Parts: C-alpha cells; structure tokens; sequence
C-alpha cells in the first residue's frame, strides 16, 4: 500500500521544522492532501551512572509552556551516525563519557503528522571530568523517576519509554 | 514546571491546516536575550491499551504518509473538548475495532515531540472485552516481534507493548 506523492508545496523551513503540503494518489482516481512535518531525527541516550542512578536533563519546552524532565537528546544530522552523535550528544549535554553506547530501538513519535524518528541508545561506564545555561542536570533513581511520572515532571515518550525499559530491567 | 521559562513576546502564523497548525513565536529567555521558537499545534488524543480475554492486544494497520509505511498501532483518536475523555475513549474502542468493554482507566499522559509540538497523548486501558487499515490482534511475544520488525514503530504503540510486558512480568 501507498499515497503516492503527484505534487509537493513547501510551506515553511525552519531551523528545527520544515513544513509541506502533498497532494497523494487515493485508490478509485481519488486524490487527498497530506500535511507532512520532516524533522531531521533525534538520538536519545539511557545513562546509568556508577550509583545505579539515570541521568536526565531539565528544560522549558515551549510547545507545552511546561519545563520536564527528558533523558539526554539531541537532533540528528543528515546521514550521520546515530552512534556517533549519541556519544557527542551524552557529552556535550551531560559531561559524561562512556565505554559502551549499544543500540536500542528506534520509533516515530507522532506518525499523524511528523516524519521524526528518535533512536533510543543505551549507554553503560560513565566517567566526567569535573570542569548551556538554560538546562538542569538531574540524577534519579528508579524509583524517583516512577514519582516524577505520577507528577507528570517526566511527560514526553521517549522519557517514559527509558523508564519502562529500566523497570523492565529490574523485573528481571 | 516553570524553569527557565521562555515568554512569547510576539507570535506569527504561519499555516492552518486540517491536521496542524504552526506558528512561530518570538521569546523572551530569562536573561533577557531573545529566540525563535517554531510551534506545531496539535490536539491531544486518547489511546486504548485493549487485552482481550486471550491475552492479546487489540491494534490497528494503517499507513502513515509521513513515514512512507504502515505501522501496526494501538487505536487512538482525536480529543473532543467538552467531552469526558473516556467516553471519547470507550468511543474509539468501539468504532474502530468493535470491542465493548466494562472498565477504561487512565494510565498516562504524554507529549509526543515536546521540543516542537504540544500533542499530548491521553492512554487508557480497557478490561472485559467483548465483541459487540485493518483490525489486529497479538499476543505480547508477537507485539514483541513486530518491534523487532518495526512493524510497531511510534511512541504511543511502544509504551504500550511494554505496559503488557510488565503486567505479564507481574503476573508471575
């Protein structure tokens, strides 16, 4: 199955969005329109510290006029590697360096509407050289990630995907 | 929260659209210097974790053009403003894959992409199924394969395969 694309309209290029508008092939000679956010991609990064503790990052959101609690993320560029940019990205955001940065599942965050997939990397042996402005570093235990969801300071899903994949962890 | 709040001093519109809408405000940050800050607005939208008598969970195929494939989902539509939310989910149950249920409950709400769009997603679970872009049910070990296949493939379908993966860890 498919939409074929028969005709394009570029509405708006951002720094962080671009927008377009596609005219798609229906079955029965019919025709639609699909409005399409492209969105270069997101790396993510699950963190562990050596206390059993997982690292996040507090900011302001704009979109939801709310300031959360995330994992450590950052945009992906055009044909660059996932892996690549995680260990930059934990790092620059973070201090931490890593040993290990494995791979852990990839997925589209709002398929309705964006073509942005974040992939999710799994980070093991941390170290920082004790040497941004706007952003909270913060260390949680399980536990404490469990009360800042009933909270809702941890409220976007691959926040809530990190933390369901630690407590799947431990149930085993 | 409210950390680092960013204040909109200006705000321009950029499309209206069936699906979204974007704008992009001008802010203030808390240090006085001033940004860009592209908006998709979006309404929210409650999803159904459905598990039937048999154990399975109730999805639904459907292409999404933004991705170029169709993805294996959780059923899930749009918020009506003014409306219980879980009427509108007990709704969607029923229209899209004809299940009648006796209890729906609200697990958890989420942004998709906070760091564009203010989508929140409304996730309730369905007891006591009973039958009153196609209908699909699986086991857990088979919602697992699909990730592995990427069949199931956004965040709202992720979380939940993994809410099944606790509980049947729970059930033990």
């Amino acid at each position: 199955f498919e939409e074929k694309t028969i005709k394009t309209e570029q509405i708006f290029s951002g720094r962080v969005v671009k927008l377009q508008v596609d005219d798609v092939e229906l079955p029965n000679g019919q025709t639609s329109k699909r409005e399409i956010v492209r969105h270069p991609g997101a790396v993510a990064v699950i963190a562990i510290t050596n206390e059993n503790k997982i690292v996040m990052v507090e900011q302001y959101r704009k979109p939801l006029e709310k300031s959360i609690v995330e994992i450590p993320a950052g945009k992906l560029e055009k044909g660059e590697d996932p892996r690549i940019t995680a260990l930059r990205e934990l790092e620059e955001e973070t201090g931490y360096e890593c040993e290990q940065m494995e791979w852990l599942i990839s997925f589209a965050t709002s398929p309705g509407f964006a073509d942005e997939i974040i992939h999710i990397y799994v980070a093991k042996g941390l170290s920082k050289k004790e040497n941004d402005e706007f952003v909270d570093l913060i260390e949680l235990t399980l536990d404490e990630a469990l009360q800042y969801i009933k909270e809702q300071r941890i409220y976007d899903s691959k926040t809530v995907i990190a933390v369901q994949y630690l407590q799947l962890q431990e149930a085993l």
